[PDB]
C-alpha cells in the first residue's frame, strides 16, 4: 500500500553522465557506446545565444576544443557532427558502463525519469509527464543543460528526452535523443509561446484507479456518464478529451478494482464540478496527471 | 527553476541489493563490504509473525540455509547473527560495489530517499520524510522488506532505515541500519498505534521560501508574527512547535530571499487559518512538509 510518484532507479543512467566543455562553456553529456551526446548550444557563448548560427559556429570548432571528462578520466575525441539540435561526439573508447539502450520519442502525457546534472555529475532523480503542449515541468538550474529523461523496461533504458532550455515562463524544453524538440521551441534565447496546457484526463483516471486501490474511496458515487458527456465537462474544465484508446488502456485497472471506466469518468465529472471540498486523494488537494495507466499497474505490482 | 519532490540518484544502493532466502521467505538485503543485511523476519513462516520468538527461530537456522543471491551470483554465508530486529549475514566476498558509507539514526522531520525493491531487483526510487510519529508513507508491497532509505553527501552514502513493515493503517515501519525500530513498533503481526502525527513546521516554512525563489508569491502578506503567537496557530492546527532552532536552520533561506522567518510564520498563520482560496505553491492545493530547509538549498542551488 502506499502510492508515491516513483522514478525508475538511476543507476544505469548515472553511469553514462560526462561533463563536456568547449570554449568556456560547460554542459552534461550522455555517454552511450562510443558516442557523447550533447545540447548543440555547448558551442555557443552568451552573445551568440540570442539568433545563433550554429553552422557556423560548430565550423570554427575542432574535435580537441570538446573537453569531455567522465568523472576524473579524459576522453580523446575523434570526431564531431550535428543531427538536428544535438552534437554527437565521437570517442576512442566505448563506455564500459553502456546499458542496453533504445532512443525513443515519446508522447505528450507520457511520463518519464530525470536524472538531473550539473558538470556531468548527477544530484537528484525525479518522476514528470511530457505535458500536452510538449514542455515539462521539472527542477533545472544553470548547468542541467544535457540532463536527460528515461523510461526502463528490465535492463533497458530508453532514453527519451534531453534538456535544453527554461523558457521565461519557468517551464522546460528538450529534445528527443536525435536532437528534434519536443514541441515548436528552437534553442535561442527568445522568447517562446508554449501552446495552451491540458490536463491528462487518462493519467487522472489512472491515478484515480490507484487510490481505489489503495484505499481512498470517497469520490466514488452511485453516477455514470457517456464519453460524449464526459467530453462536454473535460472541455470545460480544460482537460483532453477521453477516447475508446485511453478507455482500452484503463481496462487492466478497470477488472483489477471492479469499477467500469464510466463509472469512474463520473467521479471524475463530480470532482471536476464540485472540487475536492477540503478532502484529499492519495496525500494530494487537486488531481493528479502525472501517472500513466502502464505506471499505475507497475507501482501497484511491484514490477523491477 | 521549479520545484520537485526529488530523490538521490540511487547507483551507489542498487550496486548493494540482494535477494535473502530463508526457508520459503524471500525479501531485500543489503551487501555492503562482507556483511549483507536484512530484516531479521525472513526466518519467520507466516504462522510465525503472530508472536514470533526470533531467538528460538534464528537456532533452528545455519549458515547454509541462508540464501544470498547478488543478481545471479551466489554469495556464501560463513556467519550469522542478529542484532536487534535485523540479521547479519557475514558472507566470504566483500561486495565490490560497495560504496563509501555510514549507519545513520534520523531525525523526525528529516527526510530521505528510498529505494524500494523486489527480490533483490530495484523497481523504483522516491523521496519522503520520517514523520514525526516515526512512520513513513512510502509505497511498498509484499517483498518490499529490506529495501532502504538513505542521503548521500558527494560520496558518501549514509544509510537510515530498512523497511520492515506495513501497519494495518497502510502507513509504514522499520528500523534504523543496527536493527533498532524507529517508534514504537515491534516486528510482529499484531495491531500497533502510531503515534499523532504532526505537520513538520519547520519543512512548510523552508518549503514556502522554495515557493518564493521559484516566483510563487501569492501568500506573502504584510503582517509579522512571534514564536509564540505562531506557535498558539501551530498547536490548533497539529503543527509542530517551532523553535529558534528551527529559526536559525532557516537562516540561509531568510536571508537569500530577505523575508524575515517571523513574516514567512505570519504568511505561514494565515495559510493555516484561511486555507489557500483554490490557489496552489508549486503546484500543490496544499502544505507541503517532506522538504527539509537542507534539501531547499541543496536544489536551489545544484549540489551534485
Ligand atoms: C538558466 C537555466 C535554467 C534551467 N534550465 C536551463 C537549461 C537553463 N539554461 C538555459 O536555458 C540556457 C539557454 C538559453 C537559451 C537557449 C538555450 Cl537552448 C539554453
Ligand atoms: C504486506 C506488506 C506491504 C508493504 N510492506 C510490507 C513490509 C509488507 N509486509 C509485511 O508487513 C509483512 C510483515 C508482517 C508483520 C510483521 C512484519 Cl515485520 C512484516
Amino acid at each position: 500500500s502506499g502510492f508515491r510518484k516513483m522514478a525508475f532507479p538511476s543507476g544505469k543512467v548515472e553511469g553514462c553522465m560526462v561533463q563536456v566543455t568547449c570554449g568556456t562553456t560547460t554542459l552534461n553529456g550522455l555517454w552511450l557506446d562510443d558516442v557523447v551526446y550533447c545540447p548543440r548550444h555547448v558551442i555557443c557563448t552568451s552573445e551568440d545565444m540570442l539568433n545563433p548560427n550554429y553552422e557556423d559556429l560548430l565550423i570554427r570548432k575542432s574535435n580537441h576544443n570538446f573537453l569531455v571528462q567522465a568523472g576524473n578520466v579524459q576522453l580523446r575525441v575523434i570526431g564531431h557532427s550535428m543531427q538536428n539540435c544535438v552534437l554527437k561526439l565521437k570517442v576512442d573508447t566505448a563506455n564500459p558502463k553502456t546499458p542496453k539502450y533504445k532512443f525513443v520519442r515519446i508522447q505528450p502525457g507520457q511520463t518519464f525519469s530525470v536524472l538531473a546534472c550539473y558538470n556531468g555529475s548527477p544530484s537528484g532523480v525525479y518522476q514528470c509527464a511530457m505535458r500536452p503542449n510538449f514542455t515539462i515541468k521539472g527542477s533545472f538550474l544553470n548547468g542541467s543543460c544535457g540532463s536527460v529523461g528515461f523510461n526502463i523496461d528490465y535492463d533497458c533504458v530508453s532514453f527519451c528526452y534531453m534538456h535544453h532550455m527554461e523558457l521565461p515562463t519557468g517551464v522546460h524544453a528538450g529534445t528527443d535523443l536525435e536532437g528534434n524538440f519536443y514541441g515548436p521551441f528552437v534553442d535561442r534565447q527568445t522568447a517562446q509561446a508554449a501552446g495552451t496546457d491540458t490536463t491528462i484526463t487518462v493519467n487522472v483516471l489512472a491515478w484515480l484507479y490507484a487510490a481505489v486501490i489503495n484505499g481512498d474511496r470517497w469520490f466514488l458515487n452511485r453516477f455514470t456518464t457517456t464519453l460524449n458527456d464526459f467530453n462536454l465537462v473535460a472541455m470545460k474544465y480544460n482537460y483532453e478529451p477521453l477516447t475508446q484508446d485511453h478507455v482500452d488502456i484503463l481496462g487492466p485497472l478497470s477488472a483489477q478494482t471492479g469499477i467500469a471506466v464510466l463509472d469512474m469518468c463520473a467521479s471524475l465529472k463530480e470532482l471536476l464540478q464540485n472540487g475536492m471540498n477540503g478532502r484529499t486523494i492519495l496525500g494530494s488537494a487537486l488531481l493528479e496527471d502525472e501517472f500513466t495507466p502502464f505506471d499505475v499497474v507497475r507501482q501497484c505490482s511491484g514490477v523491477t
